[PDB]
Parts: structure tokens; C-alpha cells; sequence
């Protein structure tokens, strides 16, 4: 299992950028497919962001193409979600999530993530 830690949560203006970082204790960092969520306020929990173990590819919701960028730092056991051009409506707290078992899961579905952080706000003004 793996213990997951957000960071970066804050305050920015519409338009503007906004970096959050998860680190993760634990072994095997390079065998977790890592997952990015948000919860606005009366929504349910939206996949954001997923990479692959090795990094080789990573997937995204039509919500943020284009703005999200999500990569990996190994030595560091980080993941981070770089956010750019952020809007009124990606007001939301931000999870991080990650999972190493295989079989038949659905990777912006946050039912079937095992391991999950606290949580960091992310507030957008305008």
C-alpha cells in the first residue's frame, strides 16, 4: 500500500496557473497507476487526469485538455498536476488517487481507486 500526501492547494485569479503535487510513501511507486480528481461544490467526484506506471502515456477528461498537464517525478515519489488558463469553475477540492491491482477498472472512475489522499482546495477568483 502506499500513503498519499496533496500539496499546493491555494488561492488564483481566472486566467492564471496553479500547481498541485502529491507525494506518495510507500515501495513500489512505479507500479501505481496515480489519478487526478476534483469535487466541486454539489457535484459528484469528476476524473481529472491518469498516468500509466512507466509514464508512457496518460489520459485526460474533456474538462481540462488542453490546461491540466500531470507527470511524475520517481526519485522524488511525486506526481503533479500542473494547471494553466484555470476558470471560475475549477473551483474544487482536489484529491489524488492510486492503484496497483490489475483486472477490469474503469481509471477516471473513482470507485475503483484504492488508496486516496486528504485533499487540497484549489479557489479561483475573477
Amino acid at each position: 500500500q502506499v500513503k498519499l500526501v496533496e500539496s499546493g492547494g491555494g488561492s488564483v485569479q481566472a486566467g492564471g496557473s496553479l500547481r498541485l503535487s502529491c507525494a506518495a510513501s510507500g515501495d513500489a511507486f512505479s507500479t501505481y497507476f496515480m489519478a487526478w480528481f476534483r469535487q466541486a461544490p454539489g457535484k459528484e467526484r469528476e476524473g481529472l487526469a491518469s498516468v500509466i506506471p512507466g509514464g508512457g502515456h496518460t489520459y485526460y477528461a474533456d474538462s481540462v485538455k488542453g490546461r491540466f498537464a500531470l507527470s511524475r517525478d520517481a526519485a522524488a515519489k511525486t506526481v503533479y498536476l500542473q494547471m494553466d488558463n484555470l476558470k471560475p469553475d475549477d473551483t474544487a477540492m482536489y484529491y489524488c488517487a492510486a492503484r496497483s491491482r490489475g483486472g477490469t477498472w474503469r481509471f477516471l472512475n473513482s470507485n475503483d481507486y484504492d488508496y486516496w489522499g486528504q485533499g487540497t482546495q484549489v479557489a479561483v477568483s475573477s
